[PDB]
């Protein structure tokens, strides 16, 4: 009643990690490890969740996207919401941009590929998966 997969309008797929916290999308929302979980700790930056097992998600640092484990700036990440419905995520502490989450393609995300305040790959549907 708290996590919430990382959805997508880049194709509507669900942004979770599988093993290695590798970001990905499933439209396979009944995954039994597939959630995330999108939360802010201060400012304008966030911190999301790989799977209900409280884990995170983090720009790998380089550019990808795997699942934050640590806090530290580097798992943190953007809040923008359009009016109410879907939010970006992904970032760190810096706006940039070059690095904001997107999720598409079928299982993957998008590693950083070409993201810009606004694009699908940024915004994420957030949704009460939880269980019932």
């Amino acid at each position: 009643q708290k996590p919430k997969l990382l959805y997508c309008s880049n194709g509507g797929y669900f942004l979770r990690i599988f093993p290695d916290g590798k970001v990905d999308g499933t439209r396979d929302r009944s995954d039994p490890y597939i959630q995330l979980q999108f939360y802010a700790e201060s400012v304008g930056e966030v911190y999301i969740k790989s799977l209900e097992t409280g884990q995170y998600l983090a720009m790998d640092s380089d550019g990808q996207l795997y699942a934050s484990q640590s806090p530290s700036e580097e798992c943190l990440f953007l809040e923008r919401l359009e009016e109410n419905n879907y939010n970006t995520y992904k970032s760190k502490v810096h706006a940039d941009k070059d690095w904001f989450v997107g999720i598409k393609k079928n299982g993957k995300t998008k590693p950083g590929s070409r993201t810009h305040f606004g694009q699908k790959a940024i915004l994420f549907l957030p949704l009460p998966v939880s269980s019932d």
